[PDB]
């Protein structure tokens, strides 16, 4: 989903993390 965006990665670095909502 957006996790999978660098972009959106980095803003929800504490909401994806390195496992959480893999897309």
């Amino acid at each position: 989903g957006c996790c999978s965006n660098p972009v959106c990665h980095l803003e929800h670095s504490n909401l994806c993390g390195a496992g959480g909502a893999a897309g």
